[PDB]
């Protein structure tokens, strides 16, 4: 079972597995059962922005989801990630549908990672920025139902040629090169991630949501992770 | 009286205005009596590094000070800076000697500040980086005994023509352009500061220390703020 | 008499002082009579982008100006900027109007400058990024008829409350920190400027243009620099 | 047959395959026989810096190799890289030795790559920065005899425990993630590469040198490409 850390943009209350009774944003440390949640005020058919930050000094993982001309939703969590995560990781975006469904459109994705070591005090860094996605994007690893190059976007779950999101779909996109997310001889370690998304649904209810996640480098869609497990966890422990 | 927010490197305990028994780092909100400190084994003659960070999600001002191959010293304080600092500020570095003295050399200084708007979801940013200082650096404002150009460094307090530190000396360097440090309608504000330093003294007691600070744009050194007031404060309140 | 280097977006042919017969972009070294130009098919009412670049290796000033889904205009001139500009300078944007007029609206501006020094092989950098301009922009120096804050933009030339641009107007925005644009002992030096704009006009010929420029720190609008002079040159030599 | 673009730092003059009679830098478009060279006063045992730049507005590839307090050496070549390179590429460092030998040490490596597209005017970017290389650098592909970890440096070719260099050696380090180096529909595209090296010989003759290169993503060391072929080319046509 793969080590997962994720910030989930959960659009579907799964009350049987501990979801609060409203669309919410969550911090998931090795479980779909969030460690901290926050009411999120989703706008169907509106482009939204997500922003995740962590730094090894506060050892706190914050995320803020926001639409133009509306309030934030924030959710933070004290967590020492070098006790959770392997030293090297891949980071990625994940998304799923179930009985109910939604477009899981990714529009822009950026990410920054820094290690400021304790031996030499000289920093290592990684930075990537996707504002559009071509049809044959080679620094991305696509898993399951994800496809790029439709209107310059990254489409995480399926969309028909008639634009209608499909059900029982899971897709992920991972950045191709692994990231050095912590190291014992490091004074300060920090990362930032940002993406913009468009969730649109013809149903009265949209599901299930998008997640930003960090994981061991060889992670893949777990068996049966469609629907409420967001392509992230095999089960619901 | 200016509005100072500062992170002090205090190499001399003034136990009588409230410093602890050992040389320390601390966070100063509008008063030289640190709202929070931590002990800091200053290595005399030796190049150290200060990293300061703050972000509007956490509203936590944090700082790490470290030497190569030595445990670091860290200190953090939760403070809503937008109720303390004017909306625009200037950032700078400051130092002072009293009876006991030390060289207060700055070898490199860098700073990043960012504001993402909630109306437009677009970013304003400022970044500057000094890895060597020149004789007539026009983006710095030097106050008091601060000079630049000596071996390409920034000497905060005064040195002699025979490399000797001097007492009763005080000096400051401000980044010339003003800085937009919080905006009522921003979703996330964050800033980051880094400098390196060599403090050297022939004495057995070096004093007083070095501070990164943030102030109102028009700030000047207060009268007789040498010594234990670090060129920041008019008094010990 | 100021020293001006500029990249000009020239909406209005003034053939009697050397402009070509059509709208154009040009490099200007200490003269309004461009050393080099290209045909610019300016699009009334559309947002466009300009990208300017220079580096000490190749000592060549190049600009690209285009609109979405339109071909670009580029223009290039070999110039050793350190036999032209003072070692410290200020960067800015400028626009004028004359008998004919246009909106000279600035939606974004970013600038980046780097000095890798021969003595140490370590780098000084300045970077600033504007994506909205507040009503009180303290890191901008506003000159002439220039204003920030209306809809988050910088309006370089006078715009009435009804939104119509006026004739007989000149306006300049400069960044507040002077910029170390060259050093005799730097292995490599480079700078990069980008801005987005909106020239909308009611007149069947709009006038006069926008310009990015670099000048000595204290530069101010020359006398009678409206119209074809573009707020940069006192006369047309 | 791999496609190769390389800036080479050639320490051993092979006058039989077109090398000049003197240690030199050169620019290699698909051939070990440089398209353009420049005398380079190698400095045995000291740390040097190499800065490479290319942009699509000017289709000129440039490098500067210099030491602390010496004259730079620069070489440049007009070349439209998108007639020579596939759109996606991997970037890397290479070194080799023949009969005569040298330590081919890399102490730092940074690379920046930027793509602004014409359909949207919205930018994609990659940046990575190695100031120290660890025992298991997961974002690096090590080929031949390249190892990381010793002194925090990257050794492209075999060094014994003594520090003694080892003949008939070749090694390459490539960045893990593939890089979008051009795109037919981008307004402006550019990349930057920087690294610091130490070339220490016991012989009076060092050989053969270090190279920054860009190749097809699946590139591997050509057979028998030690010596003058630097790890890049199969034969010396
Ligand atoms: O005791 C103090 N101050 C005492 C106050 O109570 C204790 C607080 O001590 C300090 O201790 C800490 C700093 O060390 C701080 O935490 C405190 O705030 C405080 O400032 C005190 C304060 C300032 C001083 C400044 C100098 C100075 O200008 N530096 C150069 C070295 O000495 C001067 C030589 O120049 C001339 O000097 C004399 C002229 O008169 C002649 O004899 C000499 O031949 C010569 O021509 C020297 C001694 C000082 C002593
Ligand atoms: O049709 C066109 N558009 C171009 C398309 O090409 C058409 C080719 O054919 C033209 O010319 C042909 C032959 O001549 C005719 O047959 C055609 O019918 C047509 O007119 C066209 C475009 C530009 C023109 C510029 C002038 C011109 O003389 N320009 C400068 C004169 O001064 C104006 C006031 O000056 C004041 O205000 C200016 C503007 O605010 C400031 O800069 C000044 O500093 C000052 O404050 C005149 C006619 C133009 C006609
Ligand atoms: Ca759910
Ligand atoms: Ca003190
Ligand atoms: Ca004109
Ligand atoms: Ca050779
Ligand atoms: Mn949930
Ligand atoms: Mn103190
Ligand atoms: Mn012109
Ligand atoms: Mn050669």
């Amino acid at each position: 079972a793969d080590t997962i850390v994720a910030v989930e943009l959960d659009t579907y209350p799964n009350t049987d597995i501990g979801d609060p009774s409203y669309p919410h944003i969550g911090i998931d440390i090795k479980s779909v059962r969030s460690k901290k949640t926050a009411k999120w005020n989703m706008q169907n058919g509106k482009v939204g922005t997500a922003h995740i930050i962590y730094n090894s000094v506060d050892k706190r993982l914050s995320a803020v989801v926001s639409y133009p001309n509306a309030d934030s939703a924030t959710v933070s969590y004290d967590v020492d990630l070098d006790n959770v995560l392997p030293e090297w990781v891949r980071v990625g975006l994940s998304a799923s549908t179930g009985l109910y469904k939604e477009t899981n459109t990714i529009l822009s994705w950026s990410f920054t990672s820094k290690l400021k070591s304790n031996s030499t005090h000289e920093t290592n860094a990684l930075h990537f920025m996707f504002n559009q996605f071509s049809k044959d994007q080679k620094d991305l690893i696509l898993q399951g139902d994800a496809t790029t190059g439709t209107d310059g976007n990254l489409e995480l779950t399926r969309v028909s040629s008639n634009g209608s999101p499909q059900g029982s779909s899971v897709g992920r996109a991972l950045f191709y090169a692994p990231v050095h997310i912590w190291e014992s001889s490091a004074v300060v370690a920090s990362f930032e991630a940002t993406f913009t998304f468009l969730i649109k649904s013809p149903d009265s209810h949209p599901a299930d949501g998008i997640a930003f996640f960090i994981s061991n480098i060889d992670s893949s869609i777990p068996s049966g992770s469609t629907g409420r497990l967001l392509g992230l966890f095999p089960d619901a422990n």
